[PDB]
């Protein structure tokens, strides 16, 4: 490679794979499963909307906190499921449902909530029908954190400090997802993205 | 694989960014400077531009395009419309700016004009300015910020390579028609 | 050979006779030749256990010191030796040697005392008969300072330094040699060595 000045003279660069121990350690530790899943953020401006915007109308929840589906405490699983019923005037009940999905050091959260057709249902209101209305979509927001492959001399303690540094990451995605003014458009229907001048 | 470096590490950084590009070319100093000899030195007649600010021929907002025009017309007594031409091409981290004005036979303008006789004139040749940079080769460690600050170190380079090229006194011939460069005494 | 990691990168280790001087200075200093032989250890030990040990007689010496042989003051021998004469009752007299021989940087001290019949002897005085008897078979003790092969450098003085240091392995040498709990075998009719476990 290049050349430089060491003590012994005009030296030649070098780039070596020496000292450098790449081995990783097993992805072969539990994690904590929580015992139901909190969607309070949602369901607040859920409530504040008063469950519809637009032509979208949403299920009132069973419980802001929902309950396992799949899940028992002491046994290990690879995929653990919450949910409660959405519930509404003249809607047909829906579940709401939130995925954990723990595999070889990938953590996947989803979540999936329905709505309904709100001028089907305000139809049936305004002229006196007796029928009710089945879900016509849903929203899905997925998150993922990758944090296979740590190092073999990875301390049993430093791999919690690990864990924080994660979700630290997990927030600073979420707040660069949503990130912008709420005067202009920022997430549902996105056709491409175009960052103002000024 | 990950490699430990001792002395200097030449990794570049691949020349695939995209840049600015003007929604148009401005050559205000040119045009009033024409205006100021009144669109005519010795036998080189000149034409009159549209406009001072040169609009796009070839250009899209939001279409990445590698080389680009900006065009307008003159026009003049006796004369054929003539285009001048503003070029940029942006290839491999070097970018390219060239501009192209043609002129046309003052005597025979003008000798049309004092005979009261129809013939009209086309250009006769041009007069041309290249400008180029060549950004490419930044290394590995250079984030955006940084890169900013490159480009506008370049920018200041350009500036120093414009004045230096015409620099001197308007006293003595600098540029058309060059033989060779000659230096003064004390 | 091996690699390791130098200033430079990755370096090769490497072993070279570079820079050692192993010149060597000639034998050729004179050394002090005693001018007797002193003999007092064994000789006391002799007194000790009365000039008889088993059948073993031996003869009581002219001097604890023994005068030279065949050296004279101021004329330079690679070869000395000193005697005198054991004698005793009913025993022919019979002479202990201390023999020096200093060659090449080779110092050699060897000790040849002999010994009787102490059954040839007492039958002697025992039955009355008059003859004597003459020396049976005898002990020998050689001692060896290999000094050869001084370095160039090695200064004048400094040579004395390493005379006391050579005289101290000897000391060393002879301890190690006799040492042992006197309750067990350790030294004639050698067969073996058995190290005891505790």
């Amino acid at each position: 490679g290049q050349l430089y000045m060491g003590q012994q003279g005009p030296v030649q660069s070098s780039r070596t794979t020496f000292g450098v121990n790449p081995d990783r350690q097993a992805n072969a530790r539990p994690v904590y499963l929580a015992p139901a899943a909190p969607m309070e953020n949602t369901y607040t401006y859920l409530g504040s909307i008063q469950f519809a915007a637009g032509r979208h109308i949403f299920g009132e929840p069973a419980s802001n906190v929902l309950p396992p589906q799949n899940i028992v405490p002491g046994v290990p699983t690879k995929h653990g499921e919450y949910v409660t019923t959405n519930t509404g005037d003249r809607l047909m009940a829906s579940s709401t449902t939130v995925t954990r999905d723990v595999s070889n050091g990938r953590t996947k959260v989803s979540i999936d909530i329905p709505y309904y057709d709100r001028n089907a249902v305000e139809t049936l209101k305004a002229s006196a029908i007796p029928g009710a209305v089945a879900p016509v979509g849903s929203f899905k927001v997925n998150v993922e954190v990758l944090g296979g492959g740590v190092l073999t001399g990875t301390d049993a303690n430093a791999q919690f400090a690990l864990d924080e540094l994660l979700s630290n990451m997990l927030m600073d995605a979420a707040r660069i997802a949503q990130d912008g003014p709420k005067n202009t458009a920022r997430l549902v229907a996105a056709s491409h993205g175009v960052m103002p001048q000024a």
